[PDB]
């Protein structure tokens, strides 16, 4: 226990065994336990589903409108005109927006932009008719809603939070419990409560993370099958899965940071061609007309769909949407929170509320009206059979099959396959990143994570993704996502309070 | 007429026939004919209700919107600012909203809380259908809105006057007509105008808290019968009302003050035990999804339901019950304004209008959704029949019945009962206080009234409430609500133009 | 080119053929050709109308709602407190809504006013059933939309933009051209682009006020057919029209201003009693309850009607009414901008801004209310068979109808007819002045324009007139005004832009 031990900050690379291990030790359990029965692992899975929707799924509804009502708070109260960083802004206003704009592009989105807009219009809200018109007209409303202002301005309070953290405090932030000092104090931070805080936080985050290639995955099979003639099988997925490991490995590796970011610049681009593309191809008028009818329907009904549960009718619209939707915004608002913050130095606190309200929505009302809108109109015309498709092939095909449908269909193909498979790419460098970093004991700034630590994340979180497939059909990953949003419901408000406290004091 | 006799301020105390005999005689004669034929009275309260509600309810609405609107006013115009008294409040911000969230428990609004969404869900607003989905879906929300935010924050332009008057002019107001000096002049004041001002509101004053009985009387004898034995007759009714007026009369007489307002507390606390209870025990779960729901319902709604006269379809919804309950706001204004401003000495314009809205609806939103979200369960799950229990017994039974449903029945309805008994106690006290400081000379400060004068009264209110019993139903309560608050549409914008006329001089 | 030729500012009167020869020469090529064969211009008239709203519809709409996002930025932003002009207003605040309340009344006001609720109802939007309670309970709270706060709010932006450049730049401005210098430059203004611009805008403009007279025209040949007895015919309108030119020649020729204007008041007033009589005598009670009731139903749909383009359903309901109601808006903005800015002087930006939409709406709202609260009784009683009544005679004619089902009826119909035949004589005088001003040479101010040139606008207005009744029915009318504010979309956003721009750089 020497010598010279405690002169200085700690200023040495390794696992922090305070947090690198339960993760690990409680994803393995976990993933093991599925593995042993398929079946019953399912049956269980739908019954936490079921559970935390119905019995809890009005906590994640006040906790949005609650959020939202903070993002008010901050436009208009005492702080709308603090500066986050006394310094000037380190990007111009308009590549400000271009990179939020731009952290919109995802496979998980192509995804969800793709299909929801189907079991929006056959299972409809408010017990409307399948496939009726009023269905129909509130489908993409309901997509510019999950997916629109209300939810992105509920980032604010953790963005504001996190560049006050970092930029007027001046702290380095990694894991959450760092910022909870002035709430808890030093001692519970450092101590055992911290440490569970960003335990449940990691494992929330493994899961999440997990559910992403779960998505991403299938996608990329399918137009692998498409392209190639190659059948999607769950080997065909374990095989991607594997590559996009080495790819990642043979980047860390070698330190291609320089490459991944032109890769992040490529699929940027590519998002907005192929958007552009389905806009021009796809039906431009009706899409315009179509949209302009949501917002108006969007704005209309937005305060009941934001306190909806259908607790007399008990259709379960909300509960399989809105409640699962809202855990996938409350299980990544930490993590794009600090990404939000990390760009916005030398901002205002309005300043960061309203652009990245208004940049974020833009990015994400394009890519549900564009993707909804073909979707909606090859249902309508009947070109696809998309129940059909999905009771025979899953989900994935029935999206690959929207694509498809388009002119130049081959090449429209290769676009979306290049999309889906460099996004995977950079994702999972990103993710291998964040659970390296917050595993590790506290090392010098601008550095990267030890490589094996990185690497070996990104194979747990692979397995996770070809369990989440081998287990087939969307209740897995929905499941994960509630699963990983309740303990985060939690942490997320302690920031915020932590800031509010904080704030108090040191801002005024 | 001598000697010394104008050499000071008056300084004596008795009643003022100005204000005394006026409103005696006019409710004496009222009560006299009422009585010499009870079918022909129900048949002329019938045409009276239907009148006023079909012809006028629009301008009831209309003053509700402009209520409102001066709400935003006061909160975001020259005045928000303004202290109302230079001194520090003389109650802690907490123990300021425990005495709004206090206020809200009463005797009337166990009645309409437990009731009034039977009937929005059998009679619907909007020509819905009887016991749908949609009745159902709209049922809370429109006691979310006949009881919530909208109405309380039609009471902040008269509780801010009221303030003013008492702490910026620093005068003595006992009676209207004493604000309306800055609008009419001291002539006009102290002679003809203001003495038929005093003795309108007077009146409907007396009529109100008649009503106030003939509500709270009937829910004491049916927690009577069920729990003794007893049979709920109209001479059991003449029994308990007579106990109050001899309790009232034993606690004026002998000084009671201290040990009436100890049963304040207790009603207060018995008041939020019951709810609790009722909550816990009555369906938590379906409460919290329900009320949920109905803010999303209320918050889409709102500006329809505001200004809804139904004059298509003639349902005759809007008349039955929004022009009703408006005329129930108007004439508790005045008394419920003059209550929240000797509370809020010391405060702001604009944090007597946000702290107002926000205490006293969490009290009324909270009693509503509780009872009501229990009574429509009740009638959900086939546990009542409520039609068939009033038509045979009558509404009160049909309440005391939604409360002898939960678990531990005779427990909940002796909690039930002692809550309305003592409630009404309390009740009739102020109200005798509040006639006799009213019609009696005026009077040094911190004094308490001619004591045969306030037991006087007390009988007179009693009086009013047998015979409202004796001709049965809601009808002839509505009917003297809807009365009363035909002059005081008038006597309350009086008071309110007095003080924006006043506020102009000695504000700025 | 000599001498003393460019010694000085230019003022000499007389014709400028860059703006007076192209919209004779356009408009004169369209008349010939339209009667070249009325039934198939009719043909192309339909087909124009349907590509137009049905292809760029959404524009128009995105217009308004842009232009409404404008009118808070006005009343809220950094220029609300700046006057437009230092001198105090050369008005009352009275005089000023007086005469804002009073440019409401108009020929064409009393046609739409009349007649446009029965098509709402019997052809209603969001799919209802004709003649449904449902879409008689919509029907009037759509004329609140389309001529209510929300369209007069759109004028804002234009209105402070002109005495922006009136009195705070103290700029002559006759011509759309000569706003745009801080946009486009001098050379642009003056050259090539400022002349299609203004050229544009006259030919929208001619149109425009042609189908004034196509609508003013038969109303008048209906009163005097059912007052006098003679039988309306394309001729009896060619005849009335004629009345108004030699009229509008003999009240120029003889500067009869101080006539015209008392005429311009006595329409005013006339316009009252009109309205206060229908009012009276048509149900005031059913009037005031479904106005009031029409106020929430219009505050609870106003998001849905502001983006509605049923692209679902394609029922052609925002097509038919908000698209052409729209570009009737955008096509009268400047003119009516350019009107309310000189009234105007001395006030505020905001005030500009809350007492335009104060006053002008209270005087479209009373409009639109009693005549269409008329019109829907007469349909719900069977008074009239408007159907019936219009392809038998005409749309006119069921007009008059609801007018002479009045109490009083040949009385009334006297009131109407002076009504709009005085409103039509001041209109046409009003066209010829602002034709002749914006095709002549630069002339010194307060200075009538030439009368020969004022005179043979009045003239080329009114062969529009005959020829839009030539062709016969409400398309021709309509298509008119869809086709001038096509350019004039660009014409009233380039003005705004310019105001933008400028204000930078002088007003701070
Ligand atoms: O004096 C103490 C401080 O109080 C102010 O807080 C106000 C702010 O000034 C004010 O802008 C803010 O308004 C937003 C309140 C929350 C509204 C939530 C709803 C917004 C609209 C509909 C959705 C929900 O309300 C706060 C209090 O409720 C500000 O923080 C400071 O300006 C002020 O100094
Ligand atoms: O200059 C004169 C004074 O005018 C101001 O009055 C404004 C206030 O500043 C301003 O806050 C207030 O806004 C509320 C206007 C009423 C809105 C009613 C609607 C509110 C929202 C929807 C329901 C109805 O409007 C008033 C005028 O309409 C204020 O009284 C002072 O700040 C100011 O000095
Ligand atoms: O610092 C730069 C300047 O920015 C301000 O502009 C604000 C104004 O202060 C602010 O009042 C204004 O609010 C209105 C924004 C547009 C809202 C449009 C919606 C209004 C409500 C629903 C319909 C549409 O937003 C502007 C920016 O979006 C103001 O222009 C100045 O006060 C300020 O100095």
């Amino acid at each position: 226990a020497a010598r010279g031990s405690h002169m200085k900050d700690n200023k040495k690379a390794g696992i922090e065994p305070k947090v690198f291990f339960p993760p690990l030790i409680i994803v393995g359990i976990l993933c093991w336990l599925t593995v042993r029965d398929l079946d019953a692992s399912n049956e269980v899975i739908n019954a936490v589903f079921s559970y935390v929707t119905n019995v809890w799924g009005w906590a994640f509804e006040w906790y949005m409108v609650i959020m939202f009502g903070g993002w008010f708070w901050l436009v208009f109260g005492r702080y709308a005109k603090k500066r986050l960083g006394d310094e000037k802004p380190e990007f111009s206003t308009a590549s400000w927006i271009f990179m939020m704009f731009a952290s919109c592009t995802s496979a998980a989105v192509l995804f969800w932009g793709s299909i929801e807009i189907y079991y929006y219009i056959s299972s409809p809200p408010f017990g409307m008719e399948g496939y009726s018109a009023p269905a129909k007209e509130i489908g993409l409303a309901y997509s510019l809603f999950h997916w629109g202002p209300l939810p992105w301005a509920t980032y604010s309070f953790l963005s504001v939070a996190f560049a006050y953290f970092f930029f007027v405090r001046k702290m380095e932030v990694i894991r959450p419990s760092s910022t909870l000092v002035p709430l808890v104090g030093e001692k519970h931070v450092n101590g055992l409560f911290g440490t569970v805080v960003d335990n449940f936080y990691l494992v929330a985050l493994i899961l999440a993370m997990g559910t992403s290639l779960g998505l991403a995955t299938p996608l990329v099979t399918e137009c692998i099958q498409y392209l190639f003639g190659i059948p999607h099988t769950l080997q065909l997925d374990a095989i991607i899965i594997s590559c996009w490991i080495l790819l990642n490995a043979i980047c860390v590796a070698f330190g291609l940071q320089k490459g991944v970011k032109i890769a992040s610049d490529v699929r940027t681009y590519l998002s907005f061609l192929m958007l552009g593309w389905v806009f021009i191809v796809g039906g431009a008028s009706f899409i315009v007309n179509y949209f302009t009818d949501s917002v108006g329907t969007l704005l209309m009904y937005m305060p009941r769909m934001l306190f909806y549960t259908d607790p007399i009718g008990k259709g379960g619209f909300p509960q399989a949407w809105t409640v699962f939707y809202w855990a996938w915004w409350v299980i990544y608002a930490i993590q794009m929170s600090i990404f939000l913050a990390r760009i916005s130095k030398g901002r205002t606190v309005r300043e960061l509320c309203l652009g990245m309200v208004s940049g974020l929505t833009a990015g994400t009302w394009l890519i549900w009206t564009i993707l909804g809108g073909n979707t909606l109109q090859l249902i309508d015309q009947n070109i696809l059979n998309i129940p059909q498709l999905i009771d025979q092939y899953g989900v994935p095909r029935a999206i690959i099959e929207t694509w498809a449908a388009l002119p130049l269909s081959t090449a429209t193909m290769w676009g979306f396959f290049i999309l889906c498979f460099i996004a995977t790419v950079t994702l999972i460098n990103a993710c291998s990143y964040t659970l390296a970093m917050s595993t590790c004991r506290s090392m010098k700034e601008g550095a990267d994570p030890p490589l094996l630590v990185r690497i070996g994340w990104s194979v747990l979180v692979g397995i996770i993704g070809i369990i989440l497939l081998a287990l087939g059909g969307l209740k897995p990953i929905q499941t994960a996502i509630i699963a990983g949003g309740c303990p985060l419901f939690f942490v997320n408000i302690m920031v915020t309070l932590s800031f509010i406290k904080d704030a108090k004091v040191h801002w005024k």
